[PDB]
């Protein structure tokens, strides 16, 4: 994902491409904050393409819409020409950079939170490599910057902080007394104690931090390239929504016509699904059957900004409907602020016994663009559901939708992994939400999509302990 620079400006990425690439040679770069953009060069000239993404997709100017930029980058590589990557040499978006950071400072987090093989790099003008062996020492090696190239005093002159650090993590330096400077793993920092959720959220609020973070969390969706081919195949194109935002083939829910875009995440379990398409509703009633699920959480109005985001798949309160062998029942339907409450009643026709309600959560007031002003209402939601979940004996994942099944459920799946923590083990507890994030990413392309999201993320965990 070195294609991608996190602090260059238009001019810069021309002057990039124009002295330092060919015709076919790409880059992408964050621009309207929120918005990307792929600078792409095409016999002598740089074409600057938009990519934006309000929170559902990343919806590329004269392409298609895309789960990550890894996805979008990947599909136009393997199918204007992106040829040649242009890898920025920057390494503010590394797990391992710290920038400014003491000796004594860094020492005192690899002593503490740090464990054999952790790692770090640090910054006049040199850098400094602090690594952690035993079970115990902290060792500093100081890297020199001469003429733009890396160096540890000797040997290999690399043009690249990262191309260093990869080169020691494969051939890792010895002390001349036995000792194997391992880079197992970059320092977790992240990890916060629960209780201390707002003193976290003050230091990333401050020039902004948590665009820091996101961005740090997006160059790890490189690892995160499974295949998706059952969605590929041909009979399976036009169960999707969006023709490239496919399920991973290793955590699809299979169906025992075995295809739905649709993921299990596993942390009380979820089904992380698109929006119903007309030709779908059935499969996703199988889904729910098959599944055993009891609670649907609905994340979208059905018609967004003049667009369907999901087909009706529940009948008018009071009606009986049959979709496929399915049949369901709208008991009753409640309304609250935020959202409504449908008792739907489903059992498999010609079949009586395996009668189950499934109670559908829809939430109505998401806004169309971004994320809400509060967290509370969200919590209140959530906190409703999860009761309604743990009340049911021996129930099924919770299905949980949007439009695309990415953002918005990444949004409040995320959310709810991280209460459940704060639920079970108390406000004494420790949580991290990009290696949580990363975590649910590993199961379903994208979820959690923009940084106004990762940032809903914190301030719904802070109302939620705060109002504890
Ligand atoms: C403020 N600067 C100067 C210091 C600083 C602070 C935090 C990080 C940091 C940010 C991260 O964003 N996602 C992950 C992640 C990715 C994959 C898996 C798990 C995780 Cl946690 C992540 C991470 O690991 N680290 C260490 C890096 C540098």
């Amino acid at each position: 994902r070195r294609w991608f620079h996190p602090n260059i400006t238009g001019v810069e990425a021309e002057n990039l491409l124009l002295t330092r690439g060919v015709d076919g040679s790409f880059l992408a770069r964050p621009s309207n904050p929120g918005d990307f953009t792929l600078s792409v060069r095409r016999n002598g000239a740089v074409t600057h393409i938009k990519i934006q993404n309000t929170g559902d997709y990343y919806d590329l100017y004269g392409g298609e819409k895309f789960a990550t930029l890894a996805e979008l980058v990947q599909y136009y590589m393997e199918h204007i020409e992106l040829k040649y990557p242009l890898n920025c040499a920057d390494p503010t978006s590394e797990r391992w950079f710290h920038g400014h950071l003491s000796g004594k400072e860094a020492e005192k987090l690899l002593t503490e939170k740090g464990k054999h093989g952790s790692f770090l790099v640090r910054e006049p003008g040199d850098f400094v490599l602090s690594v952690r062996t035993g079970d115990s020492k902290v060792t500093h090696v100081m890297i020199r910057c001469q003429e733009l190239k890396y160096d540890v005093g000797g040997g290999e002159r690399f043009d690249s902080l990262t191309d260093l650090v990869e080169h020691y993590k494969k051939n890792p330096m010895v002390e001349t007394l036995g000792t194997v400077l391992q880079l197992k793993q970059p320092l977790n920092t992240t990890r916060i104690n629960a209780a201390e959720i707002e003193s976290r959220v003050r230091e990333l609020s401050k020039l902004q931090g948590f665009w820091e973070e996101f961005e740090t969390l997006q160059q790890q969706e490189c690892k995160l390239l499974y295949s998706r081919k059952e969605g590929q195949r041909q009979e399976n194109k036009n169960k999707n929504r969006y023709k490239n935002i496919l399920p991973f083939d290793h955590t699809r829910v299979v169906l025992h016509s075995d295809y739905i875009n649709a993921n299990i995440i596993m942390p009380k379990s979820y089904i992380a699904t698109q929006g119903c398409l007309q030709n779908t509703v059935n499969d996703f009633w199988r889904m729910v059957f098959q599944e055993n699920s009891r609670v649907i959480v609905m994340t979208t109005k059905e018609v967004e900004r003049g667009k369907s985001k999901c087909v009706k798949y529940w009948p008018d309160e009071y009606a009986l409907k049959e979709y496929g062998v399915m049949r369901v029942r709208n008991v009753k339907e409640s309304a609250a602020h935020d959202y409504t409450l449908r008792e739907l009643k489903l059992s498999k026709v010609g079949q009586g016994n395996t009668e189950r309600t499934v109670w559908q959560y829809h939430f109505r007031t998401w806004p169309d663009h971004g994320v809400p002003s509060d967290p509370g209402g969200v919590l209140d939601f959530l906190e409703e559901v999860h009761h309604k979940q743990e009340s049911i004996m021996d129930a099924g994942p919770v299905v949980v939708h949007c439009s695309a099944g990415i953002g918005r459920t990444g949004t409040f799946i995320v959310i709810d992994i991280l209460i459940d923590i704060i639920r079970e083990k108390g406000v004494d507890c420790d949580i991290d939400v990009p290696k949580t994030i990363q975590m649910v990413r590993s199961q379903r392309s994208g979820m959690v999509q923009t940084e106004a999201q990762y940032r809903f993320i914190y301030m719904a965990v802070q109302h939620y302990i705060e109002t504890l």
